[PDB]
């Protein structure tokens, strides 16, 4: 003794690790006992030999149960606890409308998110660009807040899943993010500690996706729908399109004007609509608020019909110290950019592929993103009024609307734009924006 | 950029490394710029995926190259530089008698060696028991040394191959110790720092050896000697036995006052001459002393036989500041344990097998070796009068002679030479104590 060097050892070896094992070694992550050096060298045994169905459990559980877990059991609500998490994209702006839509259809979503990641935008980044937003509440105005609204969304404090954060800061200077066991373990570590009675999962498939094939995007949906339920929480998955940008925008501000157009009926990209919609319909099937797809369906159309779920986004932003007439004047405090102008592209045709991590990678090079952790968002800049797959373009249809910090910016974000679409004088083949979904 | 993450991720997915690549890590381990993770995870990559000769070849010379490296060429000697390096053992204290007898027969010898570890002597520990020696001359004094008296025996400075020491402390909590490709590049980025023409490695063979197995010695064995002679020194290796203790004891002082009898044809164990023996015939033929075996054993024969040996020793410990009489009076200088007592085997027969890590540790928890770097040794205490494999014990043949630090230490010692010990009504097969000789 003492055991992480044995530990390590013996997954090396190529075999499984016990609870007791994984407890022991999550646990000395936890009280910085255990170094960053063994933290990689355990990270690569299971890169190299996977992990068993028991093992990843032992392993997310522990990892969960390294911090703070909310339960709601006694403020005594009469409806589910249920949440969604998507592994994250161009235009993913679903939360927005999804977590208000499904409080309205009686559910509390305790929805722990993140900020942007690489390509891909981050729904606290989006919410940020909302004055006096506050992502993080404490502990009893959470609860206050998912009491009287029934939706929240908030910033991962320092005592959730602590273990998860030493871990992952290593996996991502060591090459051992890409496990589907350590990724699984990193996701419900969070989402589990929210104290849930049912979860959905939007894995991403595309050029846009962290996962780099079907294939691939498919076995992690599989590995989370095991681990989850394994966990006694009711938990399905959809396979969901990122070959484009899902939203018509691609930002903060710009897709926080999304959300609320989507909500009023302003405007819905049906494709945005078409995930959003699927997600919710999981959330209300899981958290047993309906019986089949169509009423669930039925219900969620009707919270958008009434008004109802744009009321509990505007009680929600009003609740986490936005401004309380949000929904009706957005416009008065959303931060416009400086310089607005469409790209068009160089020649007519149709819209044949986007490369849709280059499109993220535009966006966060204008400003609207971060490199390190230090960097500071521009809140106004992105894109609206994207092209889609099959669209003519020409004259008088860009590619998208640049909202920029200034000129110099709006050039190199158009040159990005193009270069990331490719155009065909026929329109490619139609992809189902829901592949498929996976249950226990 | 920056490359480190890629370095590690091309490792992991199976591909060889560039010497551009492995020179950057090497030199980032050095400027401490590639972090403990880092480090880690390649070393895991390394062990699953192992080096080519290139690879290996590489990462020695960029360890190498990562320090000072001595050179000899401006003093003019009219000799080889010439070292020998043991992968550790139990009274393995054949350094002691070979430097003085190759320095006696033309050589030089800037033998950087090491402390004890885990159940192994360390020849700069057992050099420790001689007071006012010190292994760490200033870098022209080394050379005043070697120059006059042909061989000095010195610790490991800060300068040397700085970028090992933090490679090998990781390795040693990551279970990334056991990689042959890892180990020949630590071995030979220290020797190799020594700017050596030729070199002889002892890899030791049995229960008292690192190496687990027979192979896996000799696969070390095949790989040092190809890195080493594709740098330019001319390096052969003898696998040697480790089945018991080699010298007729095992400690300090104890070994320090064998070397001496030995050097003085007072004792010579028999197993310990011909290992000692074999080393210093490599160096003579691969350091051109020397053009066959014969010529070679007739030299060292005759620098043993006519005291010369035994003078160069005394005037190599004299140089390094121990006492100037120390061949001669010895007995004044090394410290007596308090208890000296023979420990007697429970019933009689012949010495069958010995568990010579067992032993190993025995010294250790006497006090004789370190459990953790801070330990503080007792230079007195310790095993001679080793019985051997075959010896018939009884009465009147002790397993060992235990020299102790107190009464309660030498009933600790005397139960796990017991413990490591079994007897048989037979003798054992003899094996050899020089199982094969690897060249180039
Ligand atoms: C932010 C975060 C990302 N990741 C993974 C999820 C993403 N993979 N997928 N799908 C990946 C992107 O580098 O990082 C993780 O495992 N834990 C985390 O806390
Ligand atoms: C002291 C030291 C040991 N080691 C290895 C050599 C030993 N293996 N063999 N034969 C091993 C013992 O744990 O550590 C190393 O690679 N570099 C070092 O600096």
């Amino acid at each position: 003794l003492f055991l992480a060097q044995e530990i390590i050892r013996k997954k090396r070896d190529g075999h499984a690790l016990s609870d007791e094992e994984i407890r022991f070694f999550i646990n000395g992550i936890r009280d910085n006992t255990i170094s960053e050096g063994q933290i990689a060298a355990l990270a690569m045994t299971i890169f190299f030999h996977d992990m068993t169905m028991p093992e990843r459990v032992s392993l997310t559980m522990a990892m969960r149960d390294s911090g703070t877990v909310l339960d709601w059991k006694s403020l005594h609500l009469n409806g589910p606890i249920v949440d969604k998490h998507s592994t994250g994209g161009v235009g993913d702006v679903t939360s927005l409308m999804l977590g208000p839509m499904v409080a309205a259809c009686g559910g509390y979503i305790p929805m722990i998110s993140g900020r942007g990641l690489g390509h891909t935008g981050g729904t606290l980044d989006k919410l940020e660009s909302i004055p006096g937003f506050d992502i993080f509440p404490d502990d009893n105005r959470f609860r206050e807040i998912i009491k009287d609204v029934g939706v929240a969304i908030i910033g991962q404090t320092s005592s959730l899943a602590p273990a998860d954060k030493r871990f992952y800061a290593t996996r991502d200077i060591t090459a051992t993010v890409d496990s589907i066991p350590l990724i699984t373990a990193s996701i419900l570590a969070k989402k589990l500690a929210e104290g849930l009675d049912a979860l959905v999962m939007d894995v991403k498939v595309g050029s846009g996706a962290f996962m780099p094939t079907y294939e691939l995007s498919e076995a992690l949906a599989e590995a989370i729908v095991g681990v989850a339920n394994g966990a006694g929480v009711r938990t399905t998955a959809l396979l969901t399109d990122m070959n484009q940008v899902l939203a018509s925008s691609a930002g903060n501000a710009v897709e926080v004007r999304e959300a609320v157009q989507f909500l009023t009926g302003e405007y819905r990209n049906p494709r945005l609509f078409d995930v959003t919609m699927a997600l919710c319909v999981e959330m209300l099937i899981s958290g047993k608020l309906a019986k089949d797809d169509a009423e669930a369906r039925a219900k969620l159309q009707a919270v958008l019909d009434n008004g109802k779920a744009a009321e509990v986004f505007g009680r929600m932003v009003a609740a986490q110290k936005g401004p309380t007439d949000f929904v009706e004047n957005y416009a008065k405090y959303l931060p416009t950019a400086m310089l607005t102008k469409a790209v068009y592209a160089d020649t007519e045709g149709f819209v044949s592929e986007m490369d849709t991590r280059a499109l993220g990678m535009a966006v966060v090079a204008m400003g609207g993103g971060r490199r390190q952790a230090s960097d500071t968002i521009d809140y106004s800049v992105g894109f609206t009024d994207m092209a889609r797959l099959g669209d003519q373009v020409d004259g008088q249809r860009p590619l998208a609307v640049i909202h920029a910090k200034d000129e110099n910016n709006w050039q190199e974000a158009a040159k990005a734009v193009k270069a990331a679409i490719k155009l065909a004088d026929k329109a490619p083949e139609s992809t189902p924006t829901v592949y498929r979904r996976i249950s226990e």
